[PDB]
């Protein structure tokens, strides 16, 4: 990795995101559909007889996994369950009738997943689709089926592109399975549309850089933050929180937006800004009401929403507007501002973005 124009690998990776997402599509879309042809002819058996998915990873790879759960359950109608590699490999787990081992992972060497998988062999899982990003290495070698996200490599210790790409492949596989089960096949095409939209929708968001450099000032000297998502956006709060913990060292915690008032609200003052990710109007109405209950301790709500939704900043709710995007890929879109955000906080605090402390 040569740095080129950028200050850091991480910045670079963020800015490489649209491209990399190109590559993870190159020849997986043809006749404008999902071609899972590197899979080899022994692929499509199996996937048809699936009535449950089990995903299994660490770090950020886990959050990508968590996202794609929401997808399956609603889009492909296939039960999905997510687990942290370490939590898995030490419980007697009940197995699900006919189950797939999707094991998400970056470089596919990750100690914990690796043996997570192995335990499934002897637990009688239908088998193993790995998703990962390095050719032939220990996870790749022992998995039945591969889905190399080929990102070019990620040098910064904070997963950026690696997240988006994994989300993409997750997304194709949602499509492959939705057809291999009969359903509306429009439900494939939405994915495919959004899927092709995506690369330049991120460039949309990338251009918005500057406006995020602004907001990070609001965050650069805080020591707590509270990221709030719902449904499939919630796992994006986990990725939000995570990155802020990771590269800016702020205590960031993510939380189900519904749940503000069973715990955290009492934590909010001038030192814990609350970020929400992409609420709908009904949600926002509750959060608005929540945060007003704490205007006195000087708490602020920062909301990332569709310019299209016409929310308006009141004095202590601050709308950050993003462009419209197609619901199917929203989760992927919204990742980037949180990435840039964290990154800019890190930049202003001057903390070691590429190799951050203890990670």
């Amino acid at each position: 990795g040569d740095k080129g124009i950028y200050r850091h690998y991480m910045q670079k990776e963020i800015y490489e995101q649209p491209n990399a997402i190109k590559n993870t599509l190159t020849g997986r879309i043809s006749h404008g559909q999902v071609d899972l042809s590197e899979l080899g002819p022994n692929a499509d058996e199996l996937l048809s007889k699936v009535e449950h998915i089990q995903i299994l990873a660490c770090g950020t790879s886990y959050n990508s996994g968590m996202v794609s759960r929401y997808w399956f359950e609603s889009l492909a109608g296939i039960p999905c369950d997510v687990e942290i590699a370490s939590e898995f490999r030490y419980r007697k787990s009940a197995v699900r009738r006919n189950s797939l081992m999707i094991t998400l992972s970056q470089s596919g060497e990750t100690a914990d997943t690796l043996a997570g998988l192995r335990l499934s062999k002897e637990l009688g899982y239908l088998g193993s689709l790995a998703i990962c990003n390095v050719p032939g290495s220990s996870l790749v070698r022992e998995s039945d089926l591969a889905l190399m996200t080929n990102a070019g490599t990620e040098i910064g210790v904070a997963s950026t592109k690696a997240f988006t790409t994994q989300l993409t492949v997750l997304l194709m596989l949602v499509a492959k399975l939705s057809r291999l089960k009969g359903l509306d096949a429009s439900i494939e095409h939405d994915i495919v549309h959004g899927l092709q939209a995506l690369p330049s929708r991120i460039e949309q968001m990338l251009s918005q850089d500057k406006r995020i450099e602004a907001l990070a000032e609001d965050f650069s000297d805080k020591h707590h933050a509270l990221f709030l998502g719902r449904g499939d956006q919630y796992p994006i709060a986990l990725e939000g929180a995570l990155k802020l913990k990771e590269i800016s060292y702020i205590h960031a915690e993510a939380y189900a937006a519904g749940e503000l008032k069973h715990g955290p609200l009492a934590l909010i003052d001038a030192d814990m800004p609350v970020i929400v990710v992409a609420p709908n109007n009904e949600l926002l109405e509750k959060l608005k009401s929540n945060i007003e209950e704490v205007r006195a301790r000087g708490g602020q709500l920062y909301v990332f929403a569709d310019q299209d939704a016409g929310f308006v900043s009141s004095d202590n709710m601050h709308i950050i507007e993003m462009p419209h995007v197609e619901e199917v890929i929203a989760p992927i879109f919204y990742t980037v501002p949180l990435q840039l955000l964290a990154y800019h906080v890190a930049l202003i605090k001057g903390t070691d973005v590429d190799q951050p402390r203890n990670l």
